């Protein structure tokens, strides 16, 4: 079975960047937002059955996959937003859904809050925004994401780090992310393996865990003091796991946006791969139950 | 002006352990126990003064330096601790004093709990608990100290990371623990170098992170729990920086330990190298208040 078929390859060329998008399908659109450390490839289990009723963009993120900055290049969620309006407007919508995974999703909320007009509808698959993941940190959360704090130290040292040996280490990452289960289709990773060979892929990631420190926290704790929220529905599907109290996915985006639903999910945290129909009937149902919202 | 003067450098053949130990000095005995990532030589700005009126041993750890296990070694505190307690016993101390900096004073406290008759007074540079160190964990102590969370990963994802490019790292490491300050003499430095130039010194370094993690935060709570407290005077010598409620040096040796004094010093963490004349006249002056204890 192929990997996105009939999806058109497109390479558009924004104020600030160069992005790979796929596309395929008629009708409202979605934006799908992949996150670390993979490309718009994760998509390939949900994305074909999207296309039958939607509209259905898959992008590269900045610094990602094959997109690239034009330069100390800007690579925070606020600036990965503002490509995905551009990205949206220039193939002719100026309002569509975001389904975010990873860090795919923290540009999606972070588009939501910024734009709320632009953003009909938004499901996070398996994340909630990084303040919430800050306030959490304890010995048990660091060592889990060692990463997270690895690959914000100051330029260069986790280029250093992760650049000696790349595939040995992306191959090692992706394991660990799917707790070992065998859900990566063998051309996917070779599409993963390839981004993460290239300095500039590496680089651009570290400065997204950067971002998260500081600017994207910034971001988020200024719209908590003003007290701004999504507008628009917001599904989140999570990790079937423990959630420590006010640490609850659903509970979590209560305190940001005012129409959320959400469901448990018997899978790893790479929900496009690893539990795609369990996703699908969740993502079909939202979009057909809120289809007043898409119009 | 030389390194060490007068120090007769010796092989010890413990149980499990081959170690490198440099001696001088007449009187009463102590035990220095250098920390990460370098060896005995971080004392060479010390040691001397010290060995001008006691019996001074200065020791590499298992696993750094010329120290090295006979094998699966075992690198958590209490087996470093077994190692000082032989090292000593065999060169004709049953008793004596210990002062630490960084990973050597954890070796040190655990040596005093574990062996009250055998520790005549504790000096911590820079160190509490690592039962304490845990507690404290939040996003700024992760960031600051990601190093705790990489080493600690399971073998051998940070030993294929830090051996990469080996010198580099330890400079870097070396730079960033000194806040940018020229205090590591040249000669000293390539000693840490070489150390950490071989791959079994790495390997014991993350060996020694991961037991943090692991069996040495059990042993520190079984204490706890037990009410079990050093026996012997302790000192603390602190950075000069601001501490949250319930995380003050001073108040925390309080809480594991009976006898307790200190002061703060304007230096770095590295303070046997950063802050030699200031560390030297705090030591001398309670090794000479404790004269009884150490009889
Ligand atoms: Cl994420
Ligand atoms: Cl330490």
């Amino acid at each position: 079975d192929p990997l996105l078929p009939g999806f058109d390859y497109l390479t558009l060329h924004t104020s600030a960047a160069r992005l790979r998008v796929a596309v395929k399908g008629s009708g409202p659109p979605l934006l799908l937002l992949h996150g670390y450390p993979q490309t718009h490839l994760a998509w390939h289990r949900i994305a074909p059955r999207l296309a039958e009723d939607y509209s259905v963009v898959l992008a590269d993120l900045r610094g990602y996959g094959e997109s690239r900055a034009l330069d100390g290049a800007d690579y925070s969620k606020a600036a990965l937003a503002r490509d995905q309006l551009e990205t949206m407007g220039q193939l002719g919508f100026e309002r569509f859904a975001v389904i975010g995974h990873d860090r795919g999703a923290r540009v999606g909320y972070r588009l939501a809050l910024d734009h709320p007009q632009a953003v009909a509808a938004f499901v996070s698959l398996d994340v909630v925004p990084i303040l919430d993941n800050w306030a959490a940190v304890n010995k048990v959360f660091a060592l889990n994401a060692y990463h997270w704090f690895l690959l914000a130290q100051p330029y260069d040292l986790p280029e250093r780090l992760i650049g000696a040996d790349p595939e040995h280490f992306l191959d090692y990452t992706l394991r660990r992310m799917a707790q070992g289960r065998d859900i990566y289709h063998p051309q996917a990773l070779e599409s993963y393996r390839r981004a993460f060979r290239d300095p500039a892929v590496r680089h651009a990631m570290c400065e997204d865990y950067r971002a998260a420190v500081g600017v994207d926290a910034d971001a988020d704790q200024a719209d908590r003091d003003a007290g701004r929220r999504l507008q628009c529905p917001v599904q989140v599907l999570w990790q079937e796991r423990p959630y420590a109290a006010g640490q609850h996915p659903l509970e979590i985006w209560k305190t940001w946006a005012g129409q959320v639903e959400g469901a448990a999910i018997g899978a790893s945290h790479m929900l496009p791969e690893d539990a795609p129909d369990a996703v699908l009937e969740h993502l079909l149902g939202f979009l057909a139950s809120h289809r007043e919202a898409l119009r």
